[PDB]
């Protein structure tokens, strides 16, 4: 569009002098594109829209080798100097508000079906690969091409579904279970509205998958975000724009007090998101939280909601010693053949819901108990009159230093689980 | 009104351009529309209005095809546009300020009866429909239409009423406060004085019903706060310009460190914040909800803070039975279920909040739990 | 004054127009009248003071119709547009600068005998109504009209007075005191140094009533603890009393006592250039219980105000009874019909 | 000083116009003085100076009538408008900035033995007054007037005298003690490295002779502070310009630092901390033992107990509301306190 816009500035400049000529000498020959008059052209030729109509949007424009409408002001500021070369910064700006009075305004595509990808837009109910059009409106699409595979590519006789296989130290639900969260975190405007956590401790491969979902996905589309970090000020305006966010080390039982904002943006509850003195505003995130962390941190709430919003996955290989071997997380998950059959295999992938693994249900079971006294309690009791007896502080909460309650919170046992009533029969090694 | 400005503009230009032709050269063709003409013109042919003589305030511009005024500056930089285009940002300023010297001052109108929806006015007192006109002012309405239903909706055997009282679990008084309880959330200038808090756990639907209700009030016209985070730096300035606000969640049991902010929300007692605008009081008559699991306790319980709140029981558990995702993301975004709510809601007459029995239950609990001087 | 500013500008236009014409055509035609001029011209036909010279002091103008003077400059840029339209925000800023140079400084009365009220100023010491002047210096006013009755005006057979006696139990030391409150918060360029507290019920509808009979603008919501931070304080000027609701069973005794006392305060406003000012408008705060005194001086003790608030207490009191004009006039005359020099001490705390 | 600037003004206005003339009609007629022309007649028919070379140092004005030196920007730009109407703010501006190039840079006179007055300069060495001149530097002055006086005056036949002796329990040493209190902190260049405590019951006076004190002093002058928060940050900033600083209550090492005339690090907000000295006197009044935790050797010399008791805490009511704020009251215990001369402080 440079040659377009460079043979435009010198057609109208020529029309401007012979303009001036035929009007007389009168001043200063005129020399630059009148703003108003740069706008036009550009609104004329190029694609200029507006996201809303709210207080001083920014400006957009679609970007024909890429794609996807941006709203950074200096693609927009190049284009001007490309049709205009004489404007400073000023005069860019009166363009860009000309041209921000003049264009149309269209809302972004938030289609759950539509997935932005570097080759063109993916269309996931045809299962096909539209070509990019100014009519789809994006921003921002995932940084790895979609061709179509057929064998497995190996980069110096290494496999990637073979190495999926071995994180998963061999297991068909794990390897189908690590797919759909590949799948889940490529789509950014579909939620599934489940929290996905990578428990592992020592050498386990959790940062190698993630970096490989970091470089499938757009690295810039990534937002790095721990679970205890959601909650304080400014940390939200993060998530804006990105179609998941991975939190890369979560310090090992950490007390996640407040998890509002965790749990509004693992669904696709809406929250109010502030930026850094700017005006804070209200919106909705549909993407995917990752967590990597060794050991499940526990939850101040301990509810039920926390409990289904949750996803574990096994990562129990452990590559400390010998068989590790770096290349797989510097080169090899960089190749981009890897990378294209990774999002070929994860895009065509189709389900509705996360195919819980039997191992994970087990570490949640274990995660509920850990958290949460009360069901610890319940699983380890495994009569029914006497309360005071089966009490007993917990039976001495469970053996796992946890602290009790004064006897009447305690019956939320039975919203867990004594059925109802003895008149005579209502530390201790004792049921 | 962009053709009518156009034309007004060009006319306005031919003229200058005939009065400088005349008078000779020495103007060196004006081409530009001066700010304060376009000032004239727009109040002339337009209609802006002041809302109150205070330091700052900003200009209200009546949109003629959406029947509310609006403070947003975008708009009326579109419209100075529109009628003049060579005008850059500190020009179209200029015009702006002209405009705020010359328009006389009128006061919102705050009256319980009077509903702004996407088709019009709506009275409560004689309980019809109106066109827009500049006469009633109004800063923000409701993105619903409002249409005469005669049948209740159904998308693949699901009938929002019915999903209503499975939310409900079947009981006439909920339904009842639930209805009223849409009936205040359109309604943003007054208020029950009681608030709402949807407690419950798990799959009880209280998410869906506060999607439901930002479906039918409008995403744009509905903002999202806190309970804890009433007082705070920078807050509540986006508040004022929606109709309701609701708190998506709430953690079980958290503290209250001011709450008296709270109260002066959910009372209606009068303090916004802007990045360049001098901090200015007003009373808060938006409905306040709150999405929760228990009954938060209050560190200034009192007969007062316990009556001022409202719990609405959610005991109805859709993990076990097999949910629909639908009714969360693609029943309730359906336009004619919007209306029929919309409709359903706003031809309810409302009094005081009919309290179920179950709600006076969980309340007593309450009180018991948070006060064990009662108990 | 907008006709006169009007036809003021005309003239000088038009003189400046035939003066450019009796010296030929000399550049452009001047059509606007120069920020000095237009300083002079209002300064000479209107009244702008100054009310004191302290780093960065705003410009006040007396509103001939309501008889205060204001530093609002959304008002003074609107009168400097009556004069002179064509001038943009800058323009007016420079006219205002100029006068700020010229205007006189004038100190606000503080008289305890005048109050100011929408239909005129109050004199105690002949207890008599008086036209506006601007020979008086006022900040804020009260909204209600002050009217002579000599009935007690009832609506739905409700008795004002009845109301707040038993509201405060039935004493009379107590309803007297409770007049006082009222007198006191009615007078916003002069107090007493007391700051008036509500310690409880009834105590939300007699706040709303004392919110209803001074003007709603004239009102500004604040609390004891959020006087100090920063860009709080500049919503204070021209605000007759400051009514707020502090916590229940929460008090630092900085800025707070200052504004209770008549001392000035360095205010400030987002963007512009702070200043000290003094505020004299009656200070109010409501919560059930005795503050927490922090301090726990006896001084504290001897400003400050304590107003019991015990009662039994119906969602008819709190609309159109308490916001009847005619109420407010009656309470607005007793009130200010009260003459007193020391506060009671009610026999029910 | 409008007169003369206004004589000042529309002559070198004239004085432009003719030389225009005599040019020909090519400047069309300028009629405004330029901003560097004004900073010359300013300069030279007025006083400006300048503190210190520090950066951004607001230029000094010397106000003829009131007999100190202001920063005040407001008084600068009416002056220069009285020279120039026709100057925006940024004109001014830059009329103050060409001052500040131009005039000479001059210490503000912080000899203790020098105090400024309403009247004038009050010198100890020569124990005399004397007018106020442009060669004294003095940023602020004590309100109330100094005056040759020969009787006590009395409001309503009461007398101060009296009155502090009745405040003092009837004593010579500690009346005298309570005058050395009073010349001590009106003095704001000297400490005397003594911390001056009230201790006492009730009232007992003690609150009214703090306001009393407060009222002979200018209303900037006094600040407010406890010993609790000399520790915190932040409350330092209360002492930049000030003379003495007075408390009420008292419900450690900073607080030393102050006492004596040892800098101390003063912080402001959104500024960078640096160290300052401060010579204001320390004066708190409490019931009973003021509480400490650092019982030594230095806190024990650095304190001074002034007891406090009688039958005022007659609350002295008349005496507090009205009496006080007499000028004749005033100006007398200034004069008694200002003709009083000592050393040190003698314990009771
Ligand atoms: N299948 C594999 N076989 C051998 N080495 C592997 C394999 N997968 C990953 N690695 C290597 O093992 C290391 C994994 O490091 P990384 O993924 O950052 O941390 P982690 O194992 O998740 N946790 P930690 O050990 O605490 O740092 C890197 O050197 C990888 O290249
Ligand atoms: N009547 C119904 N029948 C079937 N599914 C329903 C019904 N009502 C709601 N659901 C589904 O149940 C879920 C409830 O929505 P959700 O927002 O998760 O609830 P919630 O009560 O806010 N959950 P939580 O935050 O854990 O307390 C959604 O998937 C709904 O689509
Ligand atoms: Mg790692
Ligand atoms: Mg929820």
């Amino acid at each position: 569009v440079k040659q377009l816009l460079n043979q435009l500035g010198h057609e109208e400049r020529t029309k401007m002098e012979e303009n001036w000529i035929e009007e007389g000498k009168r001043g200063r020959k005129p020399t630059t594109i009148s703003p108003i008059k740069c706008a036009y052209i550009l609104n004329e030729h190029l694609t200029f829209i507006l996201f809303d109509d709210e207080e001083n949007t920014k400006l957009a424009m679609y970007q024909f080798d890429e794609g996807i409408y941006t709203q950074n002001t200096t693609i927009i500021k190049r284009v001007i100097s490309y049709l205009e070369p004489k404007h400073n910064s000023n005069k860019a700006d009166e363009v860009i508000y000309h041209l921000t009075n003049m264009v149309d305004i269209k809302e972004k595509t938030n289609s759950p079906y539509l997935i932005p990808v570097k080759n063109g837009v993916f269309n996931r109910k045809t299962k096909q690969l539209e070509s990019f059009t100014p009519d789809y409106i994006f921003t921002s699409k995932i940084d790895t091409s979609y061709v179509r595979q057929d064998i497995v590519p190996e980069i110096n006789g290494w496999n990637i579904d073979r190495w999926i296989e071995e994180i998963a130290c061999n297991d068909n639900q794990v390897v189908k279970l690590l797919w759909q969260v590949i799948n889940d975190s490529m789509n950014g405007n579909y939620t599934r509205k489940k929290a996905i956590f990578f428990v592992g401790d020592g050498n386990n491969g959790k940062g190698t998958f993630q970096e490989l979902l970091s470089n499938v996905i757009g690295y810039s589309n990534i937002a790095s975000l721990k679970v205890n970090e959601f909650d304080e000020r400014f940390k939200l305006s993060v998530l804006e724009g990105k179609t998941a966010v991975i939190g890369d080390d979560v310090p090992v039982g950490v007390y996640v007090d407040d998890s509002s904002n965790f749990k509004s943006v693992v669904t696709g509850d809406p929250v109010l998101v502030e930026f850094k003195n700017k005006p804070l505003y209200r919106a909705t995130f549909k993407c995917t939280v990752i967590q990597s962390t060794n050991g499940m941190p526990k939850f101040k709430d301990k509810t039920g909601g926390t409990l289904r919003r949750l996803l574990i996955v096994p990562f129990n290989a452990n590559f400390n010693g010998i068989k590790e071997n770096f290349k797989i997380k510097e080169d090899y998950i960089k190749n981009q053949q890897v990378l294209e059959y990774v999002l070929y295999k994860a895009i065509n992938l189709d389900f509705e819901t996360f195919d819980i693994p039997d191992a994970s249900k087990k570490m949640l079971e274990v995660f509920k108990e850990d958290n949460d006294p009360v069901y610890g309690f319940k699983v380890n009791m495994f009569r029914k009159v006497p309360k005071y007896i089966v009490y007993a502080f917990y039976k001495e909460y469970c053996d796992e230093n946890g602290y009790n309650a004064l006897s009447s919170n305690k019956f939320y046992k039975q919203f867990e689980h004594n059925y109802w009533t003895d008149a005579q029969r209502r530390r201790i090694y004792n049921n």
